[PDB]
This record gives structure tokens, sequence and C-alpha cells, in this order.
């Protein structure tokens, strides 16, 4: 068992780590659109999502892991209707590895946020 | 990490795949109850319930697993008061094996659907 | 032909009712069902949030020892919730039971839970 919790990154408060380590794989906690302050980056759905996939990214890589070695993610939204929006940004950072996937619509996120995204990922 | 895709189930057109394999075991994409046209089966529930496990049916087969070596499903619905007939086709196809399971109603599904399946199963002898 | 794996059902909570149960242990690891917050003669404890959140981390205490586990040993955690509103509460207890250990989590608002329960928490574990 290894614990994830990079000053990188916004602290996770509370009683949660951003990842953890475990029989060679990563789980990530759950990612939500704020910057290194703890600042929602925007209203718009776009640019939260890239801030999500790049708190990921850190993650990942502090974990021992990459995007390209991810099995599987969760992708929890505010509004099915931008899911082309957010489909279209996650596209950029799942180009030629395509994970398995799920979305759904859920009735309110963390900070009344638009996007969160939750991955599970094999350590390189 | 070995990507997964069958043509028994609509081309993933889109940035997934309808698995992967890593460490022995597969993670499923959600399924929703498209058959291989990519249109939605029918409007009823049980009808939809039996298309999304079927397609899981096709997804672990592909991979090398099968429904008697899933370790958990997670089942998105649309209406709990939907659930009593959900429950009904899924014990249909998890009959002798019983594996975990969790059971939420979301707000709403990809293209209005009613239910949703993703699953965790094992590969067979390896 | 089916892979090896166990399937965990303990006396010690109210039966897994129909095609499911209680967790499953699989390659080292264990995948708990979601738990709601239901009492030893299967009803819901009480209308409270805490209460609830107590009920739903002590029946997982039970899955996780049952199946060779323990909360020092979660991965990750999910908590499904009725109400953002109530997230601080389900908090404060969260982290009275995952004090040193901290693990990797999410949590959402649903629309709805089984029996329109408050919260519900599943979990991946590592063998002790």
């Amino acid at each position: 068992m290894k614990i994830i919790n990079t000053t990188r990154l916004p602290e996770a408060l509370g009683p949660y780590s951003h990842a953890t380590v475990v029989n060679g794989m990563v789980y990530t906690s759950g990612q939500i659109p704020l910057n290194v302050d703890g600042k929602i980056v925007s209203a718009d759905v776009q640019a939260q999502t890239k801030q999500v996939l790049e708190n990921l990214k850190v993650v990942l890589e502090e974990a021992g892991s990459d995007l390209n070695s991810v099995a599987k993610a969760t992708i929890f939204i505010k509004d099915m209707n931008d899911f082309q929006k957010i489909n279209e940004v996650y596209g950029q950072y799942f180009n030629e590895h395509k994970p398995a996937r799920s979305c759904v619509e859920v009735a309110r996120l963390p900070k009344d946020v638009k996007v969160e995204i939750e991955l599970v990922s094999k350590i390189k």
C-alpha cells in the first residue's frame, strides 16, 4: 500500500488522498477543476475538463503511471448536454490510448463543478 | 495493457474502448442498451437491461472472461422505481454467480437510456 | 472453468437478497457491494445522516473483516449521497474511521439511493 499525496496539486483536505497504489494499480481520487490554489478555474465546462485531466496527469505521474496506462475512467458530469464538449477535451488526453469509460449525469458535484473524473491505472 | 473491442457491439467511435485488460482483470466500459447498429433496442426497461447484459457478455467473452468470473458490477439507473424489474433481468444472468454490486439512481444517462452497467471481471486461466 | 475468487457473505449482516454478495475477493483485492445504513434487523437504522454514515462504515468494517481485509487496507471509497448539504456531517463521521489511513475517494450526489437512504458507500481494499 502506497499513499500518493503531492503539493503539486490542491491539497486533499480531510480524510482522503490524491491516490493510492496497491498491487500494481493506481486508484485516483475523483478530481474536480481546482487549480493549485484550490480555486475553481472557470465556469466553462471545457476549461474545467482540462483542469481535471491536467490534475489527473499529475497524480498519475506522481504515482508512477501515465495516461497511456489508464485502464478505466469514470466521468461524473452535471449536465449530459455538455457531453460533446467534455468528450472533445477528454479525446485530447486519450487520443491513441483509449481506456474503458463510464459517463453518467449526477445530481450535484462538490462545489457545484460541472465535471469530475476518477481513474484506475497500471503502474509503468 | 490489452485493448478490447468487439464487432458484436457498436463501434467505439470516441476516445474509449469496449474494455481493457490489465493484471489479469477486465474493466469494461459502461454498457447501454444499443444494438450493433447503435440504436436503442426498446423503451422497455427490462428489454434495455437484457441488451446491456448481452452486450457485457460479448465484451467479457472477447476479453477471455465470462459472467461467472465477474468481481463487481455497478448499475446506474434512471429510475429507482424500476429497480425490481431491472433486478429480475440481472438475476437471470447472475443466477449461479453473485458478484458484488452497487446500484444508484442517476440524473441522466447517455442517449436517455434507463440503465447502464459496468463490470470488473477476472480473466480465465492465465 | 470460472476464474478463481472467494465470494463473501457473512451472517453478521442482513443477507444480500437476490443476485449479489456482500463482497468478492479477486486477485488479492476485496470488492465490496455498496452498503446502505441497515441495522442488524435489516431496517434503516435512523433518519439522522451521521447515524446512517456510522452504520454504513460499521457494516463495511464487518464485510472487510470477513473478507480478510480492514479499513487500513482500503484503496478507494466511493460515497454516493442524496444531498451535498449533508457532506460536512458525513465527512466528519468518515474521518473518524479513516483517521490514520486516508484512501482515494470520490463523492457525488445521486438522484436517489436504495430505500431513500441518504448515504451509500462502496470500497475496494487489499487483503490485509
